């Protein structure tokens, strides 16, 4: 296994080198998002916060959903202090009712959210005999089904003006599997799916304005789960998976990989049946 | 379009024959399942109906369930011609404690299953915001929630006895995505999501007796979905499909895609380069009765 693992840095190298030299000689053109209203469900910490942090430098106006009452005014104080008009909402992200009468609130107290970006998650790391069936619904409430809640009340509006952006923050979990966690990669599977159905139909139906972007970051250091002994993917920081969120977003990028390089892992996927798979997979235990 | 029509054909003609080769050059080893005991979930017609026909001819007691006792009774009818032992049960299989209940009943009636066929499933074609809640929900509640509550109250025995396989029904939909089925989609994306995890889980578990296979199959003509129409892949019948799965299961076949040159359209997307997608779902053109406005 030493042969495989020094192969697999380097290719790790050349592909974030390469990354780099791409994005220089064609560099993507970026959109401005000033005065755009954005509304990011859970906001109160991590990747929610850090990316209404970006949305603030942006120049946008927020929106913050959160069930922690606390958290989303830590973030919204910070957001103010960067110059930014911001607005908090406590809103159960999971919950149907609350959802719709939130969003009945935010068109009187805000207008028309253009730029919604879907971030609210939960995990209950387990075996598959050793979850909750409560902690089974619960995960696919708050990881798939509200999605669904709040892009069917916020999309009329993104559609009768032909102007929107619908993010996803889905996972590396949406595209492979992780043990222990198998209701939440089923949840983040389904978010990839909705994405990209979403993506095809607005096509299909001639709806031109509305971009969609799909996140799907490898571990991140937020405290959402216990850290790992994973040797190939990085520990992210919450600060870098923000940034490549607003990067993509502003290049109308479909599917944000962080790190980028995690795509010839997925390459390597299809064209792998089915020894080489177990061989890559104790190198990060 | 006459050119890229001739380059698609040219790549289904020829996975289909090296298939056929790779077949016969090395060939996979078929198991037995006579003796064994396989629940199979929406069994009263379609794809469900049409496997318990291939089960009962290779011996094994089945326990068929659905919400339609019309329906599963006349698969289990033809079950028991066939030569097979037939247990049927009224059972939603989008209601977790309606499972529970009944599995306690096919343990005191029957006794441990050793293959469970998770094929129940319902669809509401219809554009994203001409959707009910409701539908969406019910499609999430019996196209994965279901599988998980099925799963979690059979896979006990089979842990403890090493021996089982379990077979999610999905769909080319788990794999790529139709307009006018968002939620269906998602759903599907879930179940193939679920079959790669449980498989993970079982293997970082030491758990080497138990098998899983994913069925992924384009628009059958069952009447699940009305009138589909594909330019490029075959409008399926029941009975092909029932074949398919089948052959998977008794070979472990992990991934069934039905046609098996469905993988190609599957690595063609993997290498789009954008402008050529929308060349192909021209030529495709994917039609079937959908709720779009109205
Ligand atoms: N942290 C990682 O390692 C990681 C890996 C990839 C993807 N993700 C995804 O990124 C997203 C954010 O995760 P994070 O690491 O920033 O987590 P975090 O724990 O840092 O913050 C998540 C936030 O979501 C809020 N939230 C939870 N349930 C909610 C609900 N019902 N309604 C409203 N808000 C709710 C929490 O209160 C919290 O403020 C999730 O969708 C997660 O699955 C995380
Ligand atoms: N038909 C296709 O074109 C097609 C395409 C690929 C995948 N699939 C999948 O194959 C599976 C079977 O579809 P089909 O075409 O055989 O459908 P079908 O309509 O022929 O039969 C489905 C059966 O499931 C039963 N069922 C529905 N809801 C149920 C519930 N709550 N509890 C128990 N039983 C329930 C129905 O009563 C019916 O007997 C589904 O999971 C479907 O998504 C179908
Ligand atoms: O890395 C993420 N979590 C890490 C854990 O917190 C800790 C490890 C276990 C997996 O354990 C093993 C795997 C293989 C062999 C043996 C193990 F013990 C999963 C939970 C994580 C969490 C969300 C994500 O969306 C994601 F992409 C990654």
């Amino acid at each position: 296994n030493i042969i495989l693992d020094l192969l697999l840095l380097l290719l790790t190298i050349i592909y974030s080198y390469l990354e780099a030299l791409v994005k220089v000689f064609f560099p993507r053109k970026r959109k401005s998002v000033a005065g755009e209203i954005v509304l990011i469900t859970g906001a109160g910490h991590g990747i929610g916060r850090w990316t209404a942090y970006e949305f603030a430098k942006q120049k946008s106006r927020l929106v913050l959903w959160d069930i922690n009452k606390h958290g989303v005014e830590e973030t919204a104080a910070e957001c103010r202090k960067l110059g930014a008009t911001v607005h908090t909402f406590v809103v159960d992200c999971g919950n149907r009712e609350d959802i719709y009468n939130s969003v009945k609130q935010v068109k009187k107290e805000v207008g028309d959210v253009t730029i919604l970006v879907n971030n609210a998650g939960t995990v209950y790391p387990a075996d598959l005999l050793s979850t909750k069936d409560e902690e089974i619904t619960k995960t696919f409430e708050i990881n798939i089904l509200g999605h669904f809640w709040i892009t069917k009340a916020l999309l009329p509006s993104m559609i009768k003006r032909n102007h929107g952006h619908i993010v996803t923050v889905a996972s590396v979990c949406g595209h492979g599997v992780i043990p222990y966690l198998i209701p939440y990669c089923s949840s983040k599977f389904a978010a990839v799916g909705f994405h990209r159905a979403l993506t095809l139909e607005l096509q299909t139906l001639g709806i031109t304005g509305i971009k969609t972007s799909c996140l799907c970051p490898v571990f991140v250091n937020t405290g959402f789960t216990k850290n790992p002994s994973t040797r190939l993917w990085p520990i992210l920081e919450t600060d870098t998976v923000a940034r490549s969120l607003i990067d993509g977003i502003l290049t109308n990028k479909k599917m944000i990989f962080v790190p980028s390089y995690y795509n010839i892992y997925l390459i390597l996927d299809k064209f792998l049946p089915e020894r080489a798979l177990a061989a890559i997979n104790h190198l990060q235990n």
